């Protein structure tokens, strides 16, 4: 059973502010974008991966990336991106299983990825890794005035990669064509389908802020 | 009016495994406690900081803090160890306001502290600093399976000092139905929503993240070195 990862890469990274496009970006020697591309393919489970950059770097991406991924053009949303990823899919040979990857998430451990994968092999149709929460969690209303204050024993915060069996995902994301959501299992959810959780790792935070760029400078270098 | 700061700093950091109680672990020369105490300070807008620490460290802190904070000892949990400090205060000169700060967010900037404050002063009753969601939350059950995804837009990850009206925040504390050493509760504002006090949000700030693992302990130390 084949594994395809697809990385959206092709936001700008404006809460990032570098002077490039986030995946672009070179951490101590890296890009960003080599970086989630290596944690994907380590993992020894990922097959091909798929990475979509903007639509003005897919020489450079080209040139970075080489041999080690199929590149294509993002779109204007992570939404938009994904449905251009999937376009690449193979008509005759379909993959068993689609990871989807955010290449923000560049320190993501090899092993994570493959504790997805063999959740999915364990028969699980769509698969995501999962925290607790760090800190208290509200609910706000417009004004910001504070509506009430969950149970936190029942919620998790979410990271990738997500792992699908593929017919399931592109349903989703066919359907919800037929309607903004940044997580790839939120499509699934709502044709019904039924997402099981994995362990996540604290080393596969999203790259957003300055803040999160220097605590990953701090881990890759020391 | 009187703004009183408390600071719950009676935890050992089990998380953070570095050697001694989280509070007195020294981050760059100064212990984790010392600078969530100039933090409160430094902001020009508390009057007085109560500090609680494990009871066998309130001499210790003592000596570290000096003049600056009164020291007290702590409780079995966040919760009890608040609801000790508040029974500090003054009756007959009872502040106008008190925040509640966690030690652990040893990098919230002043200019915070400040915020808050000032929400108070525009009349709000409670006051809490928040900030948008990193990642997509989920609820999920037993079992592993995913529940539903809430609209993450309607949602905020809320950090400390939270500030309140002195009487709200006793009363949610004393509240006769609490079960101290049960309380669960991760911070104040809950306990004041609880029993229907309204609460406000202002912008938090990203440096005031809480002090819990190595991997924070990481970032905190290349914030204070570069
Ligand atoms: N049109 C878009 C927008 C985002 N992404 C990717 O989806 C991931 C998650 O996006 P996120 O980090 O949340 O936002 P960014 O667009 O990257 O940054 P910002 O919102 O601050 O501009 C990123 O790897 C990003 O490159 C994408 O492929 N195409
Ligand atoms: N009995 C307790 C427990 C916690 N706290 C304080 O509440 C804040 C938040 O605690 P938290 O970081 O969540 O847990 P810690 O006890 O500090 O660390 P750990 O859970 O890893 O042991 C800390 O400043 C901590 O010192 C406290 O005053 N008294
Ligand atoms: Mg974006
Ligand atoms: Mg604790």
């Amino acid at each position: 059973g084949e594994v395809v990862a697809i990385v959206p890469a092709a936001g700008s990274g404006e809460r990032l502010a570098v002077g490039v496009p986030k995946a672009f970006y070179q951490l101590d020697g890296q890009t960003l974008i080599e970086r989630a591309v290596d944690g994907l393919l380590d993992s020894g489970v990922v097959d091909t991966v798929v990475v979509a950059v903007p639509a003005d770097r897919t020489d450079e991406a080209r040139q970075i990336l080489g041999h080690r991924a199929m590149i294509v053009a993002g779109g204007s949303n992570r939404t938009d991106t994904v449905n251009l990823a999937l376009t690449v899919l193979s008509g005759t040979a379909e993959p068993e299983f689609v990871l989807v990857h955010d290449a923000a998430r560049a320190l993501t451990p090899p092993a994570l990825v493959a504790r997805v994968v063999e959740a999915l092999r364990d028969g699980y149709a769509a698969v995501v890794p999962v925290l607790p929460l760090s800190d208290t969690i509200k609910a706000v209303d417009a004004n910001g005035v504070v509506l009430g204050t969950p149970e936190r024993a029942g919620l998790r915060a979410v990271q990738t990669p997500q792992g699908f069996t593929t017919d399931l995902l592109l349903r989703s994301y066919q359907r919800g064509s037929l309607d903004e959501y940044t997580d790839d299992a939120s499509l699934v959810e709502h044709i019904g389908g039924q997402v099981q959780v994995v362990d996540g790792d604290p080393l596969a935070f999203k790259i957003t802020t300055k803040l999160d760029l220097l605590l990953a400078q701090a881990i890759v270098r020391g």
